[PDB]
């Protein structure tokens, strides 16, 4: 939205 | 450690 | 643009 | 290896 964000995660289980 | 994490922020302000 | 893409690279040297 | 690469591809079709 600039503003950014993401995020990724793994066990096997992610976001301007 | 796979178990895996990361993130990126950005507002101008991120981690197996 | 949904179609994403995003990359980080470290070395120490990022993209809707 | 710290050097860190690190994508995100998303079309629905990701690498220390
Ligand atoms: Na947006
Ligand atoms: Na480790
Ligand atoms: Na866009
Ligand atoms: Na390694």
């Amino acid at each position: 939205t600039a503003q950014k964000l993401v995020f990724f995660a793994e066990d096997a289980x992610k976001x301007y």
